[PDB]
């Protein structure tokens, strides 16, 4: 039996609204509804992978598991096997994949992050879930972000927080965050974003839904802005909306939007608004294809909609050669030339780099590089040839231009990361000196840029 070097992944999103589901919601995971829907022709074929988050979620973990587990069976055919399942309070994730891939899936682990301080701790936050699939490390995220159209840069913070303290994925890998520890990151929930327009448009984007209309919700949904400022989920993707808002309804229909305030919504109003959301982050010229993202419209227990989305994902076979696991590859190497970071930091400590990747046997410490001032302001941390030549565990070109190295720019003084990113080695030529390039982070935030030419050498 071959292994794949593609799989697929259904993402679901529901906040339930603390009431049980409806007896049926086979919709919901044959991504049928509004929106960028699935083919009819795949109904009976099993996604290889399944990832629900629920918010409000008012059952036990027996209850949606044994849930879960049938729909899935009505649908496919197929008993699944639960690969994980994590709640913090109300927040609830499940993974659940096909039976054939028991013995491809290893390294599981779960993590919550609770946000807020006092007043504002005590519901929202994240659950998540990372193991590898074969070669390939998969990242999950349930986040519950704070409500109310005015809370914003609340949601922001929340978002910075999650990232920064949920610790899933290669404990090794330190000086990275969970945006770089996998292959493929996939990140959903209750965000919380609102349609930023004036509450006397109430019935105006009523009127706007009904006629199919987004172009002018979309344009003020908080989510698409933020992000276009670079305020939050950088580097991340999603799918383009559409399908109509997904909160608020009123309970047992779908046809209408309840936003007027209520002593119930602590005298808030809810304009219809895009909560639910379902976005990604794959390391570079890795194979990601959305194949739907929409809403269902029979699911009517909570005042918000199930939200899906689908994805082709690239995944690779764990690789063994004569020589490594356990050795080098004498025939393999990675070598940096010219290459520069520039950062946004006042700091003048001087900075190191780390390079982290799966193909080699641990991570490797540069040298120190030289600081010159940029012209407009920057520091400009120059490593010249310095750069130690990197010592792949496997040197066959099938393995070695599939993998990727994480960088970290590091102060000399403090041992802190000032920076992160990641250089694809799927390289236009080998043998051949060619341009690098990635941005570099920090919290999420983008903090400064390493650039350069790689020179990789395989066994062809
Ligand atoms: O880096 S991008 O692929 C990220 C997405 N966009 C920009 C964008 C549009 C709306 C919000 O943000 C193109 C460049």
């Amino acid at each position: 039996q071959p292994e794949p070097d593609m799989i697929t992944i259904f993402i679901g999103t529901w906040n339930m609204g603390n009431a049980p589901p409806p007896k049926k919601i086979t919709s919901w995971f044959l991504s049928k509804g509004q929106g960028k829907t699935r083919d009819d022709s795949a109904d009976y074929i099993p996604h290889d992978i399944y990832v629900i988050g629920t918010q409000e979620d008012p059952l036990s973990e027996k209850e949606w598991l044994e849930i879960l587990k049938h729909s899935l069976q009505e649908i496919t055919s197929v008993t699944f096997k639960t690969v994980a399942i994590h709640t913090l309070w109300n927040i609830r994730i499940v993974v659940l994949a096909k039976p054939e891939h028991e013995n491809r899936i290893s390294h599981i682990c779960t993590d919550n992050v609770k946000t807020g301080i006092a007043n504002t701790l005590g519901n929202k936050g994240a659950v998540g879930v990372s193991f590898m699939f074969n070669g390939t490390s998969l990242g999950f995220v349930n986040s519950h972000l704070t409500s109310g159209s005015e809370k914003k840069l609340r949601r922001n913070q929340n978002y910075m927080n999650i990232l920064r303290f949920l610790a899933l994925g290669d404990k090794k890998l330190s000086p990275f965050n969970i945006t770089h520890r996998f292959t493929h990151l996939f990140w959903f929930g209750d965000l919380n974003y609102r349609v930023d327009l004036p509450t006397w448009e109430a019935e105006t984007i009523i009127q706007k839904i009904k006629q199919q209309q987004y172009a002018d919700l979309l344009s003020h949904d908080q989510l698409l802005t933020e992000r276009r400022e670079q305020k939050v989920f950088l580097h991340f993707e999603e799918e383009e909306i559409t399908f109509a808002p997904t909160y608020r309804f009123e309970r047992l229909t779908r046809d209408k939007y309840a936003y007027t305030k209520q002593k119930a919504t602590g005298m808030k109003y809810n304009l219809p608004s895009w909560c639910d959301r379902v976005l990604w982050k794959s390391y570079p010229l890795v194979h990601v294809v959305c194949q739907s993202y929409g809403s269902t419209s029979d699911i009517m227990t909570s005042d918000h909609s199930p939200v899906f989305a689908t994805f082709e994902a690239g995944v690779t076979s764990q690789f063994v050669s004569k020589n490594g696991p356990g050795t080098v590859d004498s025939q393999g190497q990675i070598e940096f030339l010219r290459c520069y970071a520039t950062l946004k930091t006042k700091s003048q400590t001087k900075f190191y780099l780390e390079f982290h990747s799966s193909c080699l046997e641990s991570f490797v410490k540069s040298q120190e590089g030289e600081n010159e001032e940029g012209s407009e302001g920057e520091l400009v941390v120059k490593f010249g040839e310095t750069l130690p030549k990197l010592k792949p565990i496997i040197s066959d070109p099938e393995y070695l231009l599939d993998q990727h190295i994480l960088i970290s720019i590091k102060s000399s003084d403090s041992d802190e990361s000032y920076g992160e990113g990641c250089i694809a080695l799927r390289l236009e030529a080998t043998e051949t000196q060619l341009p690098i390039y990635t941005p570099l982070t920090h919290h999420g935030e983008l903090t400064g840029h390493f650039q350069g030419e790689i020179k990789l050498q395989t066994s062809q």
